[PDB]
């Protein structure tokens, strides 16, 4: 589906775009988080602040399992790597 | 080499081990940082705050590449996924 009032949104800056994104994931295997850093490192974009660190940890009994991350990408290679991170999350949204 | 002074060192708690492991790289492309993500993750480790961020951006001239990041892992299974770790860096330290 396509929710046009969600919350995956992005800006543009000096001609490419500046945004954050989130993510988790249940399990232990399940944590390729790894391959979401290869997104914004394959069209050479410029990474703000990539940070992961899972619930529980910290407190347990209301948070969940995250990730946040902020980077920048060409307004046209951003759609182009960020495809990727879809490839890699789908049930999540922008920070 | 094998540097007993150096930097590279690790601590222990509740019966594992806590520490920090900084890298960086060059061009643009050797960016594999999430084979790294990969290691803390292989043995289920409990990652405390992993964090990556190109210097350069904030402020060049004075900084270069970095990746700060800090993890728990049984005090066996941390040179376990550590040597994975060797795997993908060699010539950086612990933060």
């Amino acid at each position: 589906p396509g929710n046009p009032l969600e919350a995956v949104v992005f800006e543009e800056r000096d001609g490419n775009a500046v945004l954050n994104l989130l993510f988790s994931l249940r399990g232990t295997k399940p944590s390729s988080l790894s391959r979401a850093v290869k997104v914004f490192e394959t069209f050479e974009a410029k990474i703000h602040h990539l940070e992961t660190r899972p619930a529980q940890r910290p407190l347990a009994g209301s948070p969940h399992l995250e990730y946040f991350v902020r980077f920048e990408v060409p307004s046209g290679d951003l759609a182009a790597l960020l495809s990727s991170v879809r490839r890699v999350s789908d049930d999540v949204r922008s920070a």
